[PDB]
């Protein structure tokens, strides 16, 4: 429930991108840089108007704020946010940010609450049933992060269970979480070793097959993450349990607050061995922990 516009009073600009149907463009509105999704050929027209009676509920810090809509062309008028999709973050182009442990933990841990925030929805709660790196966005000098384009997506993020068709839960955007927090840490894209058509993917993770230990993971971290893995949804935590141990966790991971402002030369060596070497670091971590306890 809120905010019209009409389309006279906005300047679409150069596209930014487009996602599961619509154009997404940069644009003014009021003087103010905003970002614009519109239709492209009716059929959107439905999914159009689903999000928008969706997205005039939601009011939360980690998802991305619409400032009103319009049936003139059909139209999305959403913040524009500077800076960019966590995937171009992760996989964009040649100067690529450094970032670190800090960073990452805390990207999912914002994450996490905006998805807490839907999964507690009333009258009933709504799904993303699309979390992925494209749908995340980030803002405040790549510090904060932000959920958009719900699915109302790749089967590399999907639970099998909803390949499979049978029923599901908010469970299965917790084991999107668990993917990309592995992807996050490793700065690797997840089973991208398999590619080919999507059903190779979906046959893989149907069959038990998830990404490669990381080496020298943390026990704690690691446990979360297998857990948002299981092929039993009802094993998997609530997306509230992550939150809570997220933010437990971000004790020993200061400096999330940083902006992204270095450029980092990304090597990258596969070599399908038995793990893979995490991106970032976690000796900092171990040591604040360690402090802590006792080692
Ligand atoms: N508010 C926004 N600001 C900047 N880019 C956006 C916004 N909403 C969606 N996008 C872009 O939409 C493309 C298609 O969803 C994504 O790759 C993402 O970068």
């Amino acid at each position: 429930s809120l905010h019209m516009i009409d389309y006279k009073e906005i300047e679409v600009e150069e596209v930014v991108g487009r996602g599961a149907f619509g154009v997404v463009c940069k644009a003014k509105w009021r003087a103010k840089d905003v970002a614009i999704k519109q239709i492209e050929s009716e059929s959107e027209r439905k999914a159009f108007i689903v999000e928008l009676r969706q997205l005039s509920r939601v009011n939360h810090p980690n998802i991305v704020k619409l400032y009103g809509a319009c049936l003139n062309p059909v139209c999305l008028v959403m913040e524009y946010a500077e800076g960019g999709s966590l995937y171009n973050v992760l996989h964009g182009a040649e100067p690529l940010p450094y970032y670190t442990a800090a960073h990452a933990m805390s990207w999912c841990l914002q994450c996490s609450q905006g998805v807490a925030y839907l999964h507690s929805m009333q009258p009933k709660a709504l799904i993303h049933r699309d979390l992925k790196p494209p749908n995340l966005l980030l803002v405040a000098g790549g510090t904060v992060l932000k959920i958009c384009d719900f699915g109302t997506g790749s089967a590399a993020w999907m639970a099998p269970e909803v390949f499979e068709g049978s029923n599901y839960s908010e469970k299965c955007d917790v084991f999107s979480w668990g993917i990309i927090l592995w992807e996050v840490i490793t700065r690797r894209k997840p089973f991208d070793e398999i590619g080919g058509p999507a059903f190779r993917i979906m046959w893989a993770v149907h069959n038990g097959t998830r990404p490669p230990l990381i080496k020298n993971l943390p026990k704690p971290i690691e446990s979360l993450m297998t857990r948002c893995w299981s092929k039993d949804p009802s094993q998997r935590p609530s997306m509230e349990e992550i939150v809570k141990i997220m933010t437990h966790l971000m004790r020993y991971f200061p400096g999330a607050d940083e902006p992204l402002q270095y450029p980092c030369q990304h090597s990258l060596p596969p070599g399908e061995d038995g793990r893979v070497e995490p991106y970032v670091d976690f000796a900092e971590f171990y040591r604040l922990w360690s402090v802590d306890h006792g080692e």
